[PDB]
């Protein structure tokens, strides 16, 4: 089965999707996406695809009534992932209950792929994670050894991982260092055949995992 | 003048906001009303209106390119808030050089309301956007000792401060730790008349700024 999570910032067809759907776990929706499909386009395409998660990723960051606003506009999804350095009271506790009523499950942010990520914080950061104890976390693809370390601490927690492919991640090193998910974008969406690259990376991947 | 930022983060017709045009500073449209309305109807909305300012907030909290996959596609305002924790480097600093390059204005999100908000990071924070030099920051209602410090570690810069009613925040307290603008939404939007609550906080507001 496929480890890849298909980052959607860039429109595909419906076609596509439905061939990709039993070569992916999931699809990650994203604002570029809703902002140029607009909302009700991207829910049509969205329907049909037969994927284990389809998850929301607009980087929730806000106080409580503004993420549950936003959320309870989008439950066609399955999931949705929220930064965890805005912190429990007000903000994370409140999306929680209210997913969690919903049948929603959380991913929370721990470390970004990109330079100017602060590991600063990685202990108020696990701790906000301890806490609100959501389904999973994404740890970037770019930072291995956080990505074994998050494993280490979290070893019952679903690992996801971006950052493959264009920002530096070489496939399927993101799930050898732990995680359970790697997250692609550009490299699918952007090459000449998505699936024909789907299936190669597919094939990279699980001739890494073993 | 008006102090005051309308967070629309619920409907108001064109009618109502072609009264307060003049007796707002400024507007800021969220993730909630876009998703709502969606991004058409959203657009027409804003169309016609005399403010000073049309702020979109979406938290922005992402990789570099993600955020000007995002702000390509809301050229209508005039600004946008990001968040400061997300770091500069393949970060803020990639959407700095876009916003710069489309004349538009960076806020950055220093200090939110609600309780969950770590201190901790304040230092970081004032360090990312110093390197940044965005045109204002955001500094929470409820938190007035952190906004009479921002006012003086960035004397020249924009503050503008959310927070105020429902959240807590006494009307006109932010202007008078040092805020230049008050961020309000439901104060105004969830009242019978949003017109008439709006003019008795301008006319609170005035009081106390005297």
């Amino acid at each position: 089965k496929s480890r890849v999570i298909l980052a959607m910032d860039k429109p595909l067809s419906y076609q596509v999707l439905k061939e990709m759907e039993n070569e992916l776990y999931g699809i990650k929706v994203g604002l570029p996406l809703v902002l140029d499909l607009g909302v009700d386009k991207t829910r049509e395409l969205l329907i049909g695809l037969d994927v284990e998660e389809i998850i929301v990723d607009f980087k929730l960051a806000d106080i409580g009534y503004i993420m549950k606003s936003i959320v309870e506009r989008l439950s066609f999804a399955n999931s949705f992932i929220a930064h965890s350095f805005i912190g429990v009271k007000g903000s994370l506790d409140e999306l929680k209950r209210y997913l969690d009523a919903n049948s929603k499950n959380l991913y929370l942010v721990a470390v970004m792929s990109h330079e100017g990520w602060s590991t600063l914080f990685a202990d108020y950061i696990k701790n906000v994670i301890r806490e609100i104890s959501p389904k999973g976390i994404v740890v970037g693809g770019t930072k291995l050894d956080h990505i074994t370390q998050y494993r280490r601490d979290f070893e019952k927690m679903t690992i996801v991982s971006p950052g493959m492919g264009s920002q530096g991640g070489s496939y399927g090193d993101a799930v050898c260092a732990g995680a359970d998910y790697e997250i692609i974008g550009r490299s699918i969406y952007n090459a000449g055949n998505p699936l024909t690259a789907l299936r190669t990376i597919n094939k990279i991947i699980e001739d890494k995992v073993m």
